[PDB]
């Protein structure tokens, strides 16, 4: 089985106008970087909705998971924001050509916010399990990706798991009330439940809208 690894076939550059887009949104969006936020969990929202869909006609839609929630967690020692949506998923050729193919408000409305991650990230790692396939990762440091199988196996159920590797002057993003308040802000009106990762010492999972 060392096929893959010896020819590489884990790794893709980006589609030029995607290259032009992120340039775009990160120099645009320079002064007000919080707004990744807002993105990613609107994407999750989406992403939910999709599954909700597919639940009215498919009786097994929601069998690998059978909350509809997004989950955020800071994990302040290894430096890393997690968004973890319960939504429809990305098989492994949707990871491939949903983010590797193709103004607060136009990023918005065109839904292409999924690259303003980059603005507090170096990394930007996303697991993802949809019903057709096996969990998989993508990763990039937005100078080329790589989609690889998950050797940990079926742990999201059904999702995705939007992981940032922070700046180091993107560090106030692990802030819990940094985080809470953001997070309250944008799933103002989102339909599903957003919680975040909080302590009181003991930890729990806290409702924000
Ligand atoms: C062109 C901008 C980058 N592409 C996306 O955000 C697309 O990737 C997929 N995507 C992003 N975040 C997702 C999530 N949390 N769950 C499922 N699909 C997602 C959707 O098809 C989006 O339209
Ligand atoms: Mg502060």
């Amino acid at each position: 089985g060392s096929h893959m690894l010896r020819e590489k076939s884990e790794k893709f550059a980006f589609q030029a106008e995607v290259n032009r887009m992120m340039k775009l949104i990160i120099n645009s969006l320079y002064k007000n970087k919080e707004i990744f936020l807002r993105e990613l969990i609107s994407n999750a929202s989406d992403a939910l909705d999709k599954i909700r869909l597919i639940s009215l006609t498919d009786e097994n839609a929601l069998a690998g998971n059978e909350e509809l929630t997004v989950k955020i967690k800071c994990d302040k020692e290894k430096n890393l924001l997690h968004v973890t949506d319960t939504g429809v998923g990305m098989t492994r050729e949707e990871l491939v050509k949903n983010l590797g193919t193709i103004t607060s408000e136009l990023i918005g409305q065109f839904g292409v916010g999924f690259y303003s991650a980059f603005l507090v990230a170096d990394k930007v790692i996303v697991t993802s399990k949809h019903n057709n396939d096996t969990q998989h990762i993508w990763e990039s440091d937005s100078n080329e990706f790589s989609v690889i199988a998950d050797p940990r196996g079926n742990t999201l159920g059904r999702g995705t798991t939007i992981t940032l590797v922070l700046k180091e002057e993107a560090s106030d993003y692990l802030e819990l009330d940094t985080i809470k308040n953001l997070v309250k802000k944008y799933s103002q009106f989102i339909n599903f439940p957003i919680y975040v990762w909080s302590s009181k010492t003991v930890w729990d999972w806290e409702l924000m809208n």
